[PDB]
């Protein structure tokens, strides 16, 4: 048992047991993991756009070729071993020498490193992709050298790496099936050095069944910190006194464009023209005003996030000439024209060969919000005469459907969140090497095919970021396939639910006081959570 006043209790991003600590598998590794115990380079805020220095003090392209990081003085391992530019150039060469670990795909275009001393990484790239390295600096957490040095392969895939060694503000402390517990490192370098300590002594990341649980608990003060869905926002604060971001709608600030992910390599999904269908069938209005009660933005064809710097380089005519819309008769009229037929009487569009069509919808169980829009998405399929079969596997079972691609039709956010770049955006909608992929957590979770995307992705990746046209441009060319094909369908804009309760600790960022983004999500730490903690204040 933790003392309260000294404990924050944070949920909503947590949906299996605890059970991998690895910093080599994001995709597993329990939320605090990266970010509380191992640290990256650069913080991230998606409130600005700014990298703020983490390990590095400063990082510089020296030339077009040439990125140098000089790392601040003094940081040091849990274990009281030095952090210095050889772990850094190990975080990197570990994937040059095994090619299985996640980021070996960064040597087919960096070089090689150089560190003239214990401070300064150098970094000589054949083919500098700027926009997916700019991702790198706040996403890649640095490993200790001295710890996976001596590891196969195997081990280092493979492992759950309980009590994690690393450098930052915390240490795991205990977990069980419902909960990870977190200690604060109290001789952490980052004290010392940057002037900042997060105030809890322990975080509790907590794991619930469902959504409706974390109400409960938030009522009664069991959660501080709340990224769960949670409907009646307007209610929630004039009763039970529970806060969010904005004073008024929608509430919550925008993290993530959801859509839906369908299997490219399955008839009738395969077809372009069917999944056009599917889109001009669905309405996100009744998801908007309904399920979310206007707490998010509906989203155009493309997708891009309103409040990113995607918006930097949006190609407004090509959304404007390829774009669909909600239009059922048109829908209909399309699917008609294919031979898609009601030939047993029940409503539901055959085969042009007469043979049945049925299609799996599916998000997490326990996503409520989620399971309610799968269920208008069904209904809205219906009346088109598109049979949608709504399923709802635990979490586990959702993402091991999403990497290995076993799914029909498939409500995702996995990878659209916020960031840099429209890249990431591109990347995860057509990540190419989902196709010789068994588990493919970066995108492309259908497995869609197109001859020109790879080198589309590669060449935008090349492309500086303040060469707007040129950027604007890809994006339009990637943007074109993308409404063309739809491998991925954009319906609105995910709410970065934050909801917070002050009897244990205030000081909580919000429209009036923005100073850091609200995720606790696996792997966003390093973009707002953490420096939270640096702010919070004990109730009084
Ligand atoms: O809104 C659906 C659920 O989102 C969950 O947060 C997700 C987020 O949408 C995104 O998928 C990201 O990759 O993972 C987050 C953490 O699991 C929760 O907010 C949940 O309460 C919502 O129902
Ligand atoms: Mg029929």
């Amino acid at each position: 048992v933790l003392e309260r006043n000294e404990t924050m209790y944070y949920g909503g991003s947590l949906w299996s047991p605890p059970s991998n600590w690895n910093p080599f598998t994001p995709w597993n590794a329990v939320p605090g993991t990266t970010g509380l115990v191992y640290e990256t380079m650069f913080f991230y805020d998606p409130l600005t756009g700014n990298f703020d220095p983490w390990l590095a003090e400063k990082g510089e392209w020296l030339d077009s070729k040439t990125y140098r990081v000089v790392l601040r003085e003094g940081i040091y391992w849990h274990d009281n071993v030095p952090l210095t530019s050889e772990d850094v150039r190990f975080t990197f060469e570990i994937a040059k020498k095994y090619k299985g670990i996640h980021y070996s795909s960064v040597w087919e275009w960096l070089d090689h490193i150089e560190t003239p001393d214990n401070r300064t990484v150098i970094f000589v790239f054949k083919d500098p992709r700027y926009h997916e390295w700019n991702e790198l600096l706040y996403t890649l957490p640095i490993v200790p050298k001295h710890i996976w040095e001596e590891k196969d392969e195997t081990t280092i895939l493979q492992s759950s790496n309980e009590y994690p060694l690393g450098s930052g503000p915390y240490v795991a402390h205990s977990w069980d099936q419902n909960k990870m517990i977190f200690e604060r490192f109290e001789n952490w370098w980052g004290t010392k050095v940057m002037g900042v300590k997060p105030a809890p002594k322990y975080v509790v990341i907590v794991r619930v069944l469902s959504n409706n649980v974390a109400l409960g608990m938030l009522m009664k003060g069991e959660l501080d910190f709340s990224n769960f869905m949670l409907p009646g926002v307007p209610i929630l604060k004039k009763v039970y006194n529970l806060n969010t971001w904005y004073d008024e709608p929608p509430y919550h600030l925008s993290s993530t464009v959801v859509g839906l992910f369908l299997n490219a390599r399955k008839y009738p999904l395969s077809l372009p023209e069917f999944r056009r269908a599917i889109a001009m069938s669905i309405n996100a209005d009744p998801i908007v005003q309904r399920v979310y009660e206007g707490a998010v933005l509906k989203a155009d064809p493309l997708g891009f996030l309103p409040n990113s710097v995607w918006m930097k380089y949006y190609p407004k005519e090509v959304v404007e000439k390829h774009g669909f819309k909600y239009d059922p008769e048109e829908a209909k009229s399309i699917l008609d024209k294919l031979g898609f037929r009601d030939v047993n009487g029940d409503g539901f569009r055959e085969t042009p060969d007469g043979k049945p069509i049925k299609l799996t919808i599916e998000c997490p169980y326990g996503w409520t919000d989620w399971m309610q829009a799968i269920q208008v998405i069904v209904d809205q399929l219906k009346v088109v005469g598109i049979n949608a079969e709504p399923y709802f596997p635990d979490s586990s079972k959702y993402y091991e459907n999403m990497y290995k691609g076993e799914f029909d039709i498939e409500m995702n956010a996995n990878g659209t969140g916020i960031s840099s770049t429209p890249w990431t955006y591109f990347n995860t909608i057509f990540y190419p090497d989902a196709l010789e992929s068994e588990f493919s957590y970066t995108g492309n979770y259908g497995r869609y095919q197109n001859p020109e995307v790879e080198s589309l992705l590669e060449e935008l990746n090349r492309t500086p970021l303040d060469n707007v046209e040129k950027v604007t441009e890809l994006c339009g060319k990637l943007g074109e396939i993308l409404l063309k094909d739809l491998p991925f369908i954009p319906l609105w804009y995910g709410a970065m639910a934050f909801i917070t309760q002050d009897n244990v600790w205030t000081n909580w960022p919000n429209e009036h006081n923005p100073y850091a983004w609200p995720c606790g999500w696996a792997n966003w730490w390093q973009t707002g959570a953490l420096k939270i903690l640096f702010n919070l204040k004990p109730a009084k």
